[PDB]
């Protein structure tokens, strides 16, 4: 039974692939705590001026921007290219968009994607791959499907290279030293998923098909939770962004002020791929049995598994411990166990009394001691 | 395969544990019907002045009140106090719920619940966990979040959820002293105590003498039944169409109740699993599947439940004074097509496209069809 | 893994079931590629005057008329009669529907279907059931509940519905002598009768010379297509935005002939596993997985199923007058992503992000995208 885990650990990548153009970390999808989650976690850095060529995956995807600016295309079925450039064009293709630190972008199952850095800054982006979601119509393997190159799984040759070149050369009418390229025969094993591009890119962008589909939920965003002296929460779901409640799927991004905690909480609908953006802190992971799952730090980096309906809390060890934790739902319900309208506060206080044997007064200070709702000031 | 199944018992619960205020009684789920089912059964009794403690699952759940009278609560995520008390307050909660014979409360995922028995008849309340559910994000073993108490788990095949923190982190998020978060940890209780305690000078909360939609609703013997014959008996079924809570859990529930050698024509649910349990008397039921053998012919008794896979026809013939049951669908909207009677699915063909289906005489073709004028139900003789 | 196929193949049925009135020939829903699919594959032919008599399944199903003409019935729970004929009448049923050469039939879960061939042409239909769909709620062996006769499943891997009741309990509860509850069981019948049986004199029902939605559509020759170029071939697709049932099936289906060595370009599924069967004719498909290697490379000729797992690319090559198929999609809205040709995925790439990712000069990447004007179908050289 997947889901039966008595003791997790922070975890870090156990696959490095090593681009032209960049690096790719993949965590272990066979993990016991990837396949409970049912998901699967990469990580890309992409340097200066280099390219994730495009591929598309049998799942959906959250992209989480950890780090750095650039630009990024979906290219979907169905669409006209809505930028063109006079001189019968010069260039022409569908809407592109740019990204920054703090983003999520959804990736709707099956759609092409690619992504460029056009800064003198290394781009980190973390993308959560749903395996399990009944989009995935294949198996639990995460797939990627290049357009591109010549290279391995992340977790090899493009979609082109399987196809006849006699046949592509007919569909195209190109010669065959066209589709030798289209299909990467002469292409170098090592320059892998991200490349160079050398003198940069110049693409259409200023200085249905066109629907939102990425949400900035980082510091700079305004937070659904905030607290100047503990910390801020902020959630995108498909309340804010709509593309969301196809991919069934949800992002959170908090920072917590140092010795500030957040009071212990579940998931109702959903389980969790906790992700540390910056700084430490100590967590603590509660499953049905009332014993501790996790107690320890988790360190910039590294990701953790919050199970649906395990109870968790945390304490910032830093300045500010900030985190994204992608959620396996469109619509991930919070329940506060302790708190101002906690769940506990939503008793009768003689059931309060009752079930934990207290006197009255104890219930009442239970209740209203402290009176804030999630976020937590030191001490 | 799971529903690959050639006969089927009338089954018992094979664990009893025994708590402070009362029982709790609970049907394997390894067992092949349920696993076929993809569900879980638990009966729970509760003596007078006896708290269910609150606690929270990871799977939608249908409680039908067997017997007895008492209060609930369901305590949800963003929701505030609205029942208030003044003396900042002497009591604050939200919304409690009173329950009574026949009731079937629907529990939504994760969400905290608790009820109390209120009288001097002890409730039993039969609940349904839907493991197999899609919003079941772990797996099919059932499972219990308790927020109070210091035992096991009610599927064991423990502790409290605050007793896995630590208690200077509590102290500190709760502002209290060590000895009420011993408490709230269950540190001052035997492991025996139990999921179900005694409250010795009964209880006090705030009731009179979204957040607030109803979750709720009775559909046994004093309800308006949807079918109904008087020399026959009676159908009730409580399903989204009704308390639009149930779209969300995908469940639904059937009460029905049958006059002594009343039958039900031969029938199949087109799109649910259905677990029936017997609440009154007995009856001879008939259950077949895909090919044409009899899967179940014998007694089902008052306190035992059976699985009707979806799509396995059954009939029923009652044995006693009134034969009663609730069967509980994984379906919110569980339709049935009846095999015989008026306008039954043999009905709706063509007479010679029955006649020469049965090598039947056009004749014997219309007393198929019309020597019955019921419909579901059929009085004796 | 169940979709880490290596290599496709070609399929034909390995079991035929011979029976009074017609044939039923079933693929090995074990195969590998229906594994991967997560559907069965049967294909029924009617011989003139002959009656598929009535069945129910436990998943969605989708049916092609390959060949022929005939009348069928969809039997719902909860509907009346509303066919009816006076002399207390002389027949009453519920609607009954012509099919025709190239309809697509959408049978819902649970719903009792039947079919009858009125024509001197054999009926051929090609029907697909999706086991794996979520409104299976047993397991994902296809299972047939059969109303009439005294055969087995014709996925063997019997008897009727009444047959597994005891013959006291029909007598009962339809007021019917021994001798009809008999035949209704089929006691009698012969076990090589069959699912399609004869019918001597032929049949007379009720026809012109919610319940009564639309369940069936022609997306063949005769229908106004999709996508349609007069010298490469055409494409049409019933889905959930022309007819409505499929919408709860979650079912669709694909028609496609292609010109005499016309092509179509790669292209993938972004939302579904595809069953391509073939109608007519014979064509080279390419199947590529995400590795980049071919896992199908040969031919497909009428008469067979192809598996096209999601997000697999496929391109094919007609070599006959007219090469035709019906591709049934696990996926009521399939959405095809075309790789090359007009406003595909690398026409909607910036030219540059063309050039960088595969090395190309400006002007080669300008060719790729521009030198064929078309969209989906090439025609020849």
């Amino acid at each position: 039974n997947e889901c039966q885990l008595e003791h997790l650990n922070a975890l870090e990548p156990d696959n490095r692939i090593k681009s032209e153009g960049g690096l790719i970390e993949t965590w272990n999808p066979s993990n016991k705590q990837f396949r409970c989650a049912g998901v699967a976690l990469s990580r890309a850095t992409l340097q200066p001026n280099s390219l994730r060529r495009p591929f598309y995956t049998n799942a959906p995807q959250e992209i989480f921007i950890q780090q750095g600016n650039g630009y990024f295309g979906m290219v979907f079925p169905g669409c006209v290219e809505t930028f063109e450039e006079p001189r019968k064009f010069r260039d022409s293709h569908q809407k592109v968009n740019r990204f920054r630190e703090g983003d999520i972008i959804a990736v709707p199952t099956g759609v092409v994607f690619w992504m460029f850095n056009d800064q003198d800054t290394p781009v980190i982006a973390v993308s959560l791959i749903d395996t399990s979601s009944f989009q995935n119509q294949l198996d639990q393997m995460p797939r990627r499907f290049y357009l591109a190159g010549n290279h391995e799984q992340e977790f090899g040759g493009n979609i082109f290279s399987g196809f006849k070149r006699d046949f592509l050369e007919d569909a195209l009418n190109v010669n065959r030293r066209i589709v030798n390229k289209l299909q990467g025969r002469n292409e170098d094993e090592e320059k892998g998923a991200i490349v160079k591009v050398k003198g940069g890119l110049s693409i259409i962008t200023p200085p249905i098909c066109t629907a939102r589909l990425h949400q900035n939920i980082g510091s700079s965003s305004s937070p659904d939770i905030y607290n100047p002296q503990a910390g801020r929460i902020k959630t995108v779901t498909s309340f804010d962004l709509p593309a969301l409640r196809f991919l069934k799927l949800s992002a959170e991004f908090g920072s917590l002020h140092k010795n500030a905690m957040f009071v212990p909480h579940y998931n109702l609908n959903a389980n969790s791929i906790l992700y540390a953006l910056k700084g430490r802190a100590r967590l603590q992971i509660v499953n049905c049995k009332g014993n501790s799952v996790f107690d320890g730090e988790l360190e910039a980096g590294r990701a953790l598994i919050v199970p649906q309906n395990f109870a968790i809390a945390a304490k910032s060890l830093s300045d500010r411990f900030s985190y994204v934790a992608f959620k396996t739902n469109d619509r991930a319900a919070i329940g506060r166990l302790l708190g101002a309208s906690s769940l506990i506060n939503g008793m009768p206080e003689e059931v309060v009394a009752a079930a934990f044997n207290m006197e009255r007064n104890e219930a009442r200070q239970l209740k209203f001691n402290s009176p804030f709702s999630f976020l937590v000031p030191p001490r």
